[PDB]
DNA sequence: GCCTGTCTTACACAGTGATACAGCCCTTAACAAAA
């Protein structure tokens, strides 16, 4: 794992905590810019290309049949296999939470210049309340595909919300949501094993299962060291969901996850306590019914990283993470690194 | 047939202690109006 500093072009201000990166056919893209999109890039979607440790953000265009989704911070994202990206929830530049779900796909790649399709999917049934900091992944069971959504935070319900605490947030009830994108429907499942709310956790999806790692629970103000396996079977039109607690769970919120090889993932970064950062790294190796979490060699962090109180980042896709920390003195607002695996 | 920060001074005015100017109630006698 080699750490490398990155320089940024004129529009560095766009990058903020809560941003996301999506990878299409090796090409990386950036979404969730700070502020509302400007004339320079009306979509809020950017080619995110790092050449010789220099990062350029170049505006990307939408197809004629696209939505223009608002920039979203801490939305739930996953990748769907004809490869597309699912974005659900998040905070908008006006601090509202969206209940909408957007789908990003490549509409046209002409002479290495990508046009995107952003389509909004209506959701009916048990729609999950607007959220941020929650997970969504795709499971495959019995030749059928289903979305699994869990966790996050939201504002108080319209009945109890008051202007003195107008921005107060609470964890959502820990109901797993099965989401059929084909029909646009959502079903909620209460499980006894998920008693507490959880947000900013990590989710790993393999076949018919999603594992839930770390995260932070507001009510207890704990980052629990639990690992949850959630299995989904889809026999015809009657889905079934079952959860199992598995000991050996890491305790981490806001960690970043990257795939280094099939059935092996690396977990880097995050927070172990409010004032402490998780400097260690984990390797997760997947079996068809087993999951293994092993400590790995901690990278050669610089002193700036070691002493930073906050860091934020995203997975670039090619086993490489894009990281960031703030700096004061004279000078830059943010300093960015790329950690390879 | 551009966008959009950064940079640079123009510009007005704030607000200092000093200073110039106007307005203050009188000061001589006498009538006298209200009470």
């Amino acid at each position: 794992m080699s750490l490398q500093m990155v320089t940024v072009g004129h529009n560095i201000a766009l990058i903020q905590p809560g941003f996301s990166l999506m990878n299409f056919d090796g090409q990386v893209f950036f979404f969730g810019q700070k502020g509302w999109p400007k004339r320079s890039c009306p979509t809020g979607v950017f080619h995110f290309d790092i050449k010789q440790n220099h990062l350029k953000l170049k505006p990307a265009i939408f197809s004629k049949d696209s939505c223009y989704l608002p920039p979203l911070r801490y939305p739930a994202t996953c990748s769907y296999k004809k490869h597309q990206y699912i974005i659900h929830g998040g905070k908008t530049p006006n601090n509202e939470l969206s209940d909408k779900i957007y789908i990003m796909s490549v509409a046209c790649k002409n002479n290495k210049k990508v046009t995107f399709r952003c389509t909004e999917k209506d959701l009916v049934g048990d729609v999950p309340e607007p959220r941020y900091g929650h997970s969504i992944d795709v499971v495959y069971s019995r030749g059928k595909s289903m979305g699994v959504l869990f966790g996050g935070r939201s504002y108080m319900p319209s009945t109890q919300r008051t202007t003195e605490k107008w921005n107060s947030v609470a964890d959502c009830l820990p109901h797993v949501f099965l989401i059929d994108f084909e029909f646009g429907c959502a079903t909620s499942y209460i499980l006894p094993e998920l008693q507490d709310g959880l947000s900013f956790h990590v989710s790993i999806a393999r076949n018919d299962t999603v594992y839930i790692l770390g995260g932070h629970s507001l009510a207890s103000n704990i980052r629990p060291a639990n690992l949850y396996r959630i299995r989904v079977d889809l026999p015809l039109g009657t889905p079934a969901v079952n959860c199992t607690v598995l000991p050996g769970g890491i305790s981490v919120s806001s960690a970043i996850l990257t795939q280094t090889n099939n059935d092996e993932f690396v977990i880097v970064g995050g927070y172990q306590l409010e004032n402490q950062k998780r400097m260690v790294c984990s390797l997760v190796s997947l079996g068809d019914n087993t999951i293994e979490i092993s400590e790995m060699e901690t990278p050669d962090w610089t002193s700036d990283i070691k002493h930073s109180k906050i860091w934020f980042g995203s997975n670039m896709g090619n086993g490489t993470i894009f990281l960031g920390i703030p700096g004061d003195n004279k000078s830059e607002a943010f300093y960015f690194y790329t950690l390879r695996c």
